[PDB]
Parts: structure tokens; sequence; C-alpha cells
């Protein structure tokens, strides 16, 4: 039997103003969302595992980084009691900058990273340079992959090029999913409310095959920017 993750940590880590049409595209343009940026942190057998590691230190007190010295990733990591060189894996959702911005302070960790996403991001406007320092230790995947036991990623491509979401067995929890923006609301992923996003269609089989997983697995789910859940979640110190 595979070990399950010992914690599953939901970390705060600042937040992002966007017009509230990035949640569902029907919605007329003119109404700012404040929505949370998330990263996670996993304990395992082998060790931890850190998925996403927030904004830029360049969005610190300056699309609306709503960003403190507080979110910066390495005072989360301060503060989760961890040195990037503790952690065993990180694990990039897709690099858009309120995901992968904290990526340069982890220089010897294997970056798990979709393929698709990668040379997205060598290439394509949206990315920023944070996002993509060229001489870390990237571990580039294709598509589904367990990285350790307990933890699976699930290639969910749509929102960005090679956006991955995660499918986590926890000790204290069971069966957990983490669309991160695969899905920004509960309703984009449920009633399929149309949201921002590299290719929609793709976004959308994307959703469809989560839900194929969910008829399996029947586990809880977090979305990826969704303010309604927000506050009724476990969050740091506390673990799921
Ligand atoms: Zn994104
Ligand atoms: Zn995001």
């Amino acid at each position: 039997m595979d070990m399950t993750v010992k914690k599953l940590y939901f970390i705060p880590a600042g937040r992002c103003m966007l017009d509230h049409s990035s949640v569902n595209s029907a919605l007329t343009p003119g109404k700012l969302l404040n929505l949370p940026v998330w990263c996670y942190l996993l304990e395992t057998e082998e060790g931890p595992i850190l998925v996403d590691t927030g904004m830029p230190e360049s969005a610190v007190n300056n699309i609306l980084p709503k960003m403190t010295e507080e979110d910066r990733i390495v005072n989360i990591l301060k503060r989760v009691g961890y040195e990037p060189d503790d952690l065993l894996y990180i694990i990039s959702s897709h690099l858009h900058f309120d995901h992968a911005g904290g990526n340069g302070a982890f220089t010897n960790t294997p970056i798990i990273v979709q393929r698709t996403e990668y040379e997205a991001a060598l290439h394509r406007e949206e990315y920023m340079k944070e996002c993509i320092l060229p001489h870390l230790n990237y571990k580039i995947i294709e598509g589904d992959y367990e990285v350790v036991p307990g933890v699976q990623l699930l290639y969910t491509p749509g929102h960005s090029p090679g956006h991955q979401s995660l499918f986590i067995k926890t000790e204290q929890s069971g069966s957990v999913l983490l669309t991160i923006d695969a899905s920004y609301t509960k309703e984009n992923f449920e009633d399929e409310v149309p949201f921002a996003g590299f290719d929609p269609e793709l976004a959308l089989s994307s959703i469809k095959r989560l839900k194929e997983v969910v008829k399996k697995e029947k586990p809880i789910i977090f979305f990826g920017h969704d303010i309604e859940q927000e506050k009724s979640c476990r969050v740091f110190p506390e673990y799921i």
C-alpha cells in the first residue's frame, strides 16, 4: 500500500486583484475581485514537498498583486520552518506569476513542471522571467505523474499550456483534489462556468477529465482562487 501524505498544509501567499470577468467570462468588465493566492506544503515520508511558490518579490508593495514582505516564499519558508534545500521537490502547477514567482529561491531542489508549460514559459509574453529562470534544477515531465506515494499530478492543460492539478491522499482526510487554476471557483468546475485561460476548450476537457476522477474517487476538492471557500479552509499551522 502506498503511504499517504502525513500533513497537507494550506498556506496563504498574498492576494491578487482581477476584473470579475476572470472567474466568469459572461460578467460585464468593470468590477474588481480580490482573489487568494495559495501554496501548499506536503509532509511525506521521503520529505517535505512544496506546491507553488507565490508571487515575485517585484510584486511586494507594487492584474494588481496585493503582496507584502510576509508573502515572499522565503518568509513563508521561515514560518513553516524550512530552508529551500530542505524541500524534497517543488511542484509548479504552472508558471503564471502567482504560482512560480518564488521559484528562484530553490536552486537545488528539483522543480517538477510540465514540458508544455516549461516550453511555453520560454517563449510566451505573459511569462515573467522570475518564473522561468534558466538554471534551476527542472524536472520536466509530460502528462500524469506520481511524485511520491500519496502525491499525484493530473495533467490539466487549458488555463495555461501545461497546467497541472494535484490528487493527494492524506492520513487525516483521505483523497483530496487541488484543482489549482483548472477551476478558480466551485462553479467553474461543477457548473462549467467559463473563466480566464489560454485555451478554454482544452480547459473544459480538463474539467471533464477531473470529473471522471471525482466520480471514481469522491475526493474533497479545493479550488484555485475561490473567495467563498477560502475562509473555511484549515490553514497553516493547521493541516488536513
Ligand atoms: Zn494561472
Ligand atoms: Zn492563479
